[PDB]
């Protein structure tokens, strides 16, 4: 299965007996699945996305089926809006990100250029949206909120910006707020046309 990004990556999981639908999300290190019985020990962990953080049951060497790939590893459970399966699952399903090919055993960083910039960024399969850290943009913006694992965060919305995204150019909505990583988001990766392959 090669995966395109117009649409989010939604896969159906088998976890605990129990199906449901997650979103694979190359921008997380962690899985973090909604409220759900897990049976075995856990411990408390605290996860930062934008916007703040969310307290979490920590589960290890969980069983999970990811579109008909097994994979054993750490879950985590919380009030998140969606269950998301993180780079440490991913790996092990051998989930790429291709536009060269990308393993996902690190950060999938690139170096981006945009408003005369260098910046380094994350493709975030997981992002509807394109989120940059504060910096200088030229033109008019729109007041918008965006909503993370953390709850939301007030950004500036411009629109058409070009991006050379690893010497691939696109243009598109950019959002500019204090998120604490450079965000590439699946606006901007159909354009340079990243594909999910596992
Ligand atoms: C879930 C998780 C971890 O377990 C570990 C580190 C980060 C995260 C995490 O929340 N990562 C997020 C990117 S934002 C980010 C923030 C800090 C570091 C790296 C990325 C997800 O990849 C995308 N994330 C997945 C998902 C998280 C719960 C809320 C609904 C979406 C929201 C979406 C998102 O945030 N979109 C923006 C437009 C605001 C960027």
């Amino acid at each position: 299965p090669q995966v395109t990004l117009w649409q989010r990556p939604l896969v159906t999981i088998k976890i605990g007996g129990q199906l449901k639908e997650a979103l694979l999300d190359t921008g997380a290190d962690n899985t973090v699945l909604e409220e759900m019985s897990l049976p075995g020990r856990w411990k408390p962990k605290m996860i930062g996305g934008i916007g703040g953080f969310i307290k979490v049951r920590q589960y290890d060497q969980i069983l999970i089926e990811i579109c008909g790939h097994k994979a054993i590893g750490t879950v985590l459970v919380g009030p998140t809006p969606v269950n998301i399966i993180g780079r440490n699952l991913l790996t092990q399903i051998g989930m790429t990100l291709n536009f060269p090919q990308v393993t996902l055993w690190q950060r999938p960083l690139v170096t981006i250029k945009i408003g005369g910039q260098l910046k380094e960024a994350l493709l975030d399969t997981g992002a509807d949206n394109t989120v940059l850290e504060e910096m200088s943009l030229p033109g008019r913006w729109k007041p918008k909120m965006i909503g993370g694992i953390g709850g939301f965060i007030k950004v500036r919305q411009y629109d058409q910006i070009l991006i050379e995204i690893c010497g691939h150019k696109a243009i598109g909505t950019v959002l500019v707020g204090p998120t604490p990583v450079n965000i590439i988001g699946r606006n901007l990766l159909t354009q340079i046309g990243a594909t999910l392959n596992f």
